[PDB]
C-alpha cells in the first residue's frame, strides 16, 4: 500500500496473510473455514495466517491454519487477469473473536463514487521497495469505469472494476495482491492488477466480487 496509514492492530479483523515460509499474498476471511483471494496467488503449501498485525512478531492475536484445499476460478485466465479469484478452504475453522471476523460478500455491486478499504502489507514505494510489517490501510473511492477506460493497453474486462487515485500517491501495490477492498461492510474487491503503484491518472484495477457470489456460495455448499 502506497501513501496510505498504519491500520492499528487488528482493525482489519477479516484481513488475512498467506504464508509459504514468509508473507506473499493477502485474503479476506468469509466464514470461520475459507478465505477469498486472488488467482494470481495460487501456490502449494498455503499456511492461512488469521489475526495479524506485525507479521514478523507473535503478538497473541494469530492464528496459523493450513490451507486443505485452494480452488481457483475455473474460468481464470493469468494473461489477462480475467476471474482473478481463488478460495481456499481452512484445515480446520477459526476461533471467530473481535480481533478475527468474517467480512460479509456483497448482495449488489457498489456504485462509483463509493468510499472503500483497502489493505495489506505490500510495497509501500512508488519507486523502490520497502515492505512494512504492520497492516497498512488506504481508504479510496470507486471510479467510473468511463474514467479507467484509457489507462491500460492490456484488456478490461467486466469482472474488473476501478478504485484509487487519479493524482498518484496512493494506491494498492506489489504484495497487496489477493487481499480486500471493502465498501460499506461488503467485499466489493480483491487486490489483482495495475501499472506500476500510485503513477499518475493509473489507478488499480480489481477483481469485481459482486459477480461471483453465486460461484463462491455453490463451491463452500459442495466442498
Ligand atoms: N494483463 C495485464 N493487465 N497486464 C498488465 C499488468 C502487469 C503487472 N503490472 S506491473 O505492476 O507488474 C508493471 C507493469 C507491467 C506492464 C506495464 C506497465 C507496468 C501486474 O499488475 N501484475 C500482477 C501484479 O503484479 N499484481 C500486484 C499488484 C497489486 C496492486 C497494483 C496496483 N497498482 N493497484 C499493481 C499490482
Ligand atoms: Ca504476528
Amino acid at each position: 500500500i502506497v501513501g496510505g496509514y498504519t491500520c492499528g492492530a487488528n482493525t482489519v479483523p477479516y484481513q488475512v496473510s498467506l504464508n509459504s515460509g514468509y508473507h506473499f499474498c493477502g485474503g479476506s476471511l468469509i466464514n470461520s473455514q475459507w478465505v477469498v483471494s486472488a488467482a494470481h496467488c495460487y501456490k502449494s503449501g498455503i499456511q492461512v495466517r488469521l489475526g495479524e498485525d506485525n507479521i514478523n512478531v507473535v503478538e497473541g492475536n494469530e492464528q496459523f491454519i493450513s490451507a486443505s484445499k485452494s480452488i481457483v476460478h475455473p474460468s481464470y485466465n493469468s494473461e489477462t487477469y480475467n476471474n482473478d479469484i481463488m478460495l481456499i478452504k481452512l484445515k480446520s475453522a477459526a476461533s471467530l473473536n473481535s480481533r478475527v471476523a468474517s467480512i460479509s460478500l456483497p448482495t449488489s455491486c457498489a456504485s462509483a463514487g463509493t468510499q472503500c478499504l483497502i489493505s495489506g502489507w505490500g510495497n509501500t514505494k512508488s519507486s523502490g521497495t520497502s515492505y512494512p510489517d504492520v497492516l497498512k490501510c488506504l481508504k479510496a473511492p470507486i471510479l467510473s469505469d468511463s474514467s479507467c477506460k484509457s489507462a491500460s493497453s492490456f484488456i478490461i474486462t467486466s469482472n474488473m472494476f476501478c478504485v484509487g487515485y487519479l493524482e498518484g500517491g496512493k494506491d494498492a501495490c506489489q504484495g497487496d495482491s489477493g487481499g480486500p477492498v471493502v465498501c460499506s461492510g461488503k467485499l466489493q474487491g480483491i487486490v489483482s492488477w495495475g501499472e506500476g503503484c500510485a503513477q499518475k491518472n493509473k489507478p488499480g484495477f480489481y477483481t469485481k466480487v459482486c459477480n461471483y457470489v453465486s460461484w463462491i456460495k455453490q463451491t463452500i455448499a459442495s466442498n
